């Protein structure tokens, strides 16, 4: 099915998922200049401190942890958010080389890679629900370039060598998503969709202005994992990205002056 090569990747998903050339598509450059200042933007609520990550999997596209949503643990509010979202999962996208890798741009600058981390609002009782609604889910996206090390990346890092392949897994609790956030909060948010098929137009973004730092070693790891499953063709795991789509009847607001 889809993916990421020449033959299956973004400029075929429309003719699965016509979506993809619809009205509010992620990602979306983020041009600076253009992006106001809102004052109605509420203070941001990132609230990680009981969160319970379950599982990490490699699904053929990029890897996922995975979270225990069966209860308000680790959720964000606020912002230009109504309600309470809950973390479900969090993953990445990353490219060949440095200098590509991430989905949304700032000014039509590409970081290495970029995190997302994918909550679900409470209001909708589940996520299959929310991603049936509008304001059905809360991705916090932040980028990533390559300087020093993160150390709170690290455990994800060295647990890639056991989920190699496609539909490989791994126990992966007691890992703390607040490691790999950066010291300040500030974001540009828009309403936008899932960057990956089905690309569900359900997602309010919020993407973080402040990128993290992680070294060449980390994100090279990342570089080593495979779309393939075992035993079939090697195929390395990189530029597992979608471009920027248009902006169309949008404005970025920013959280900032
Ligand atoms: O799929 C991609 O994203 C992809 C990206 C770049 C080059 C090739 C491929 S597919 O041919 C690799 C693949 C996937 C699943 C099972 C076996 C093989
Ligand atoms: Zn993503």
């Amino acid at each position: 099915h889809w993916g990421y090569g020449k033959h299956n990747g973004p400029e075929h998903w429309h003719k699965d998922f016509p979506i993809a050339k619809g009205e509010r598509q992620s990602p979306v450059d983020i041009d600076t200049h253009t992006a106001k200042y809102d004052p109605s933007l509420k203070p941001l609520s990132v609230s990680y401190d009981q969160a319970t990550s379950l599982r990490i999997l490699n699904n053929g596209h990029a890897f996922n942890v995975e979270f225990d949503d069966s209860q308000d643990k680790a959720v964000l509010k606020g912002g230009p958010l109504d309600g309470t979202y809950r973390l479900i999962q969090f993953h990445f996208h990353w490219g060949s080389l440095d200098g590509q890798g991430s989905e949304h741009t700032v000014d039509k600058k590409k970081y290495a890679a970029e995190l997302h981390l994918v909550h679900w609002n409470t209001k909708y009782g589940d996520f299959g629900k929310a991603v049936q609604q509008p304001d059905g889910l809360a991705v916090l996206g932040i980028f990533l370039k390559v300087g020093s090390a993160k150390p709170g990346l690290q455990k994800v890092v060295d647990v890639l060598d056991s989920i190699k392949t496609k539909g490989k897994s791994a126990d992966f609790t007691n890992f703390d998503p607040r490691g790999l956030l950066p010291e300040s909060l500030d974001y540009w948010t828009y309403p936008g969709s899932l960057t990956t098929p089905p690309l569900l137009e359900c997602v309010t973004w919020i993407v973080l202005k402040e990128p993290i730092s992680v070294s060449s070693e980390q994100v090279l790891k990342f570089r080593k994992l495979n779309f393939n499953g075992e035993g079939e063709p090697e195929e390395l795991m990189v530029d597992n990205w979608r471009p920027a789509q248009p902006l169309k009847n949008r404005q970025i607001k920013a959280s900032f002056k």
